[PDB]
């Protein structure tokens, strides 16, 4: 029985297990308990604080993943395998982590908090590219991850409602959160400095927790990779949850009460079997169940919030790969594959426009069309499918992301941009999806440090310095090692627009974030849209 | 007859001319001025077609230019070159339509190319005696025939009443194509060839050299065009019949001339300068680069809209150079728009940026202009005063020549056209507009006709090789359709412009560059998107 791996926390008695980094031990405490299992009644419900327990607690396994769709498309295939559940299925799935350094940190710690993404719709703490241990062992970083509930279990609301107002998986975030402030000191973390940082919609939460008041006192600095509240697809209005609510309770046989009874009473599968049959158009980045903008936890819009804000004493770090929209197109636009080139034509590129801008009227796609095609090059393949990921990825990722970043340094917040631009080497996407949505996450966690992945040593510096990078900032509010002296990362600004490549290379410092494209994105395209 | 120089007494159908024997810099060239090719059109023929002129007796002096059409003149500039170089250097009178022949001296022996000359000036002005449009250099030099042709601007050129017989509208255009087949007719007594006949204008000379190409019975009057920053399509260079009868009635209220017969015959009464007068107040907006009587779209010259015509004709047989300058669009900035001026570097604000805008594209609604602002924005440096004035420069550019002009080249290629194209990108050293105006509109011209190759206009050097490169690829494409030499490949060639590649190519004091792509993105934003926003409001 091992001193180090036995902590007491407020409801109880845990025992971790010692793990091993290449460099040294880490203490783990996996599973731990945070709130109550929301099944049964507790379903669409609020979470509660889990109920103290007896004895000694076994942390030493990740728990259940939440309910979720399963990826199924390409069975076998490890760029999808690594991101689908990698533990049982359940609705009993309310459980964080904690990686500390092996012996207890001596003084308290800053504390960094990942949230996954997977559209709302999946995702884990327990996948192994968010893998604590790393980051612990070299950086001396206490590190957590909770489970939240992510689809129906998550976000289905009938906004109004009692027994399903919606954002209960941003519940579930924001107690893990106000567990980490009662307890992490137990395990030498720091509850006086707390780091949020997630990815897409862990991306778009943590951004949700910033312009969320009841969630502001329980975290102090930021990072948002590839996702923001803001933009099209991380939120949704009441009338249109509701609404999508109610049609899945159709699909399914099913007065609010009532139809939140009903329910209740249906296997988790027969939720997920239907879930992806509410969306308004054929769409891709596009998803049934998202936060609600609920005139609660969200008290306005997203853009409402960002731009009437204050976040005088907010640091914040957001970034984008450089190919955020490739992913996506082999997932539902025709002409795209993962298993030859997608070498596409004109036809195919408006139509995949429709689909990428789903909410788009005609002028509106044409518009998009006119810009994103190439005129010296109008008809090239190699173009036009470069061109229609660059379409999905501005409209959802880049220019959410400089609209985020230009509203809080407007606003009085510290804000720090990158782009990522290292394909890792082992990535089995085929080249001419270039650097992926979500493939820098395995590089911040420092998983090129483990000889045994076959990620070459360049790969393994540049790991070293992007979990620097993070953890500068998790310590400070700014990245930049303070020494040594490496180019200074300058902070984003809403007059020099700077931001750094982050790549094999030192770090380089450009202007403006597609601040052409973005203005069409950010500030065009909303007047032509108003115009039905 | 008996003592006078046998080479300048010629027989034209209408009579016998003296001509006058001219120094240029190389030798000395033949010039006949103000040869009269229509009955003056005055008193009931103002506002109507052009007869041809009734023959004279015995021999009309042809030794000096005529007088200029009726026009209004540019007094901004007191004592300024920069807009006296383009002001009428003869007397104005509607009695103006007479031409101008420049031949080598003696005349040539064999059948020689015909260059003919058609003057800008928006349709409102201009003259073909200026000094920039000399033709004794391309003559003395090149041994070119060179005709330049008078022809009537503003109300007295282009005001109509579309369907009526007293002002049909288009009559400036017809004096053009009178003066087109004196040349047919008249030109081999001169030495010309009739069978090799090259149309050349700038800015609305241009515009009217593309509408000789599009309407039929100008067709087998020239073998060749040249157009030098100017389209027929595009927003300024036609109006709709309904536009042009709202411009003239309203015309007409201003002077007291209160059916068609008797409004027509009410402006016939007005004297010439009070029809000028009035000529500026009839334009529907605030605006530059716009310009109150211009060609209409009468179903008649004009059987439909430049547009329509340039999309759906088969040009299989024709031979096309056009071209722009760096600058388009700065010279009309001094003219009408807040902020600018020839005489300070004209940093504006965004605001004057976005006025600057309302003016320059006075069609648009508020989304369109919204569009412009937002695609001419440097959204890195939103409000820096240097980038806002050259994008508003680039703004009306764009809008009205150089988009216009890749539409153009665009059109025609497809669709049989030999099509070659250029910027030409080099400011004379005798510019007196400032620096920040770049390489203006026009100022191309004084190049291609060889002023350089005067000592006495203090030109450099490189200037001087610079014209003569010039008149070569102008002349060359006038022999042949090809403005490359062939017994030559030590230069680097001029490709055509073609649709798959859309190659033009550089003029400078630098040998020729090949580029790609004019002004490809931006073009596509005016011709392609636009339009649509004009659509659906
Ligand atoms: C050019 O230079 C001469 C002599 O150097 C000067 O006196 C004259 O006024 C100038 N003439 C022109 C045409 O610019
Ligand atoms: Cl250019």
């Amino acid at each position: 029985e091992d001193p180090q791996l036995l902590v007491r926390v407020r409801g109880g008695q845990l025992r971790g297990i010692r793990l091993k980094a290449p460099g040294g031990p880490v203490s783990a405490f996996l599973g731990i308990p945070f709130a109550e299992p929301p099944v049964g009644s507790r379903r669409f419900m609020p979470p509660e604080p889990k109920r103290p327990w007896s004895g000694v607690l076994d942390a030493t396994t990740f728990q259940n993943v939440c309910y979720q769709y399963v990826d199924t498309l390409y069975p076998g295939f490890e760029g999808t395998e690594m991101w689908n559940p990698n533990r049982e299925l359940s609705e009993d799935c309310l459980y964080l982590n904690v990686w500390t350094p092996y012996p207890r940190p001596a003084s308290p710690t800053p504390v960094l908090i990942w949230i996954y993404g997977g559209g709302f719709y999946s995702g884990a703490a327990s996948l192994d590219v968010y893998d604590g241990r790393f980051l612990a062992q070299v950086e001396g970083a206490v590190l957590v991850s909770m489970n939240y509930r992510v689809g129906t279990f998550g976000f289905l609301a009938l906004p109004g409602s009692r027994e399903a107002p919606g954002n209960v998986g941003l519940l579930d975030q924001r107690l893990a959160l106000q567990w980490v402030q009662e307890n992490i000191a137990a395990f030498g973390g720091d509850p006086m400095s707390v780091t949020l940082f997630g990815e897409s919609a862990g991306a778009a939460s943590v951004g949700m927790h910033i312009l969320s008041l009841p969630s502001r006192s329980l975290f102090h600095r930021a990072v948002l990779q590839s996702g923001t509240p803001n933009g099209p697809w991380a939120t949704v209005s009441a009338g249109e949850a509701r609404r999508r609510a109610t049609l899945l309770a159709r699909l399914v046989g099913c007065n609010d009460t009532e139809l939140i009874a009903c329910l209740r009473t249906r296997p988790a599968q027969d939720l997920v079997d239907h879930e992806w049959h509410v969306l308004p158009q054929e769409s891709i980045f596009r998803f049934s169940f998202v936060p609600v903008v609920d005139g609660d936890f969200l008290s306005d819009t997203p853009e409402a919030l960002i731009n009437t804000g204050d976040f005088q004493d907010l640091q914040v770090l957001v970034g984008v790969v450089k190919d955020e929209g490739s992913y996506f197109l082999v997932y539902g636009v025709p002409g795209f594959s993962k298993d030859n080139e997608s070498l596409i034509s004109r036809a195919q590129f408006l139509a995949g426009v429709r689909i990428g801008v789903p909410q788009a009227s005609d002028l509106a796609a044409e518009a998009v069309v006119l810009h994103y095609t190439d005129w010296l090059h109008p008809e090239d393949p190699t173009h036009l499918r470069d061109a229609m990921s660059a379409v999905v990825g501005d409209h959802n990722v880049v220019c959410p992301v400089a609209q985020l970043a230009g509203r809080l340094a407007a606003q009085g917040a510290r804000v720090y941009a990158y782009i990522f631009e290292h394909r890792a080497s082992t990535l089995t996407w085929p080249l001419w999806m270039g650097v992926p949505h979500g493939y820098e996450i395995e590089f911040i966690f420092g998983l090129p440090l483990d000889p045994s992945l076959n990620y070459t040593t360049e790969e393994r510096i540049f790991a070293q310095r992007l979990m620097k990078y993070w953890t500068n900032f998790a310590r400070t509010g700014d990245p930049n090692d303070p020494r040594d002296s490496s180019p200074q990362w300058p902070p984003y600004t809403t007059a020099a627009q700077q931001y750094v490549s982050l790549n094999l290379k030192p770090l380089e410092v450009r202007r403006g974030l597609r601040a052409q494209t973005c203005a069409f994105w950010n500030r065009f395209l909303p007047k032509l849209l108003s115009a039905t």
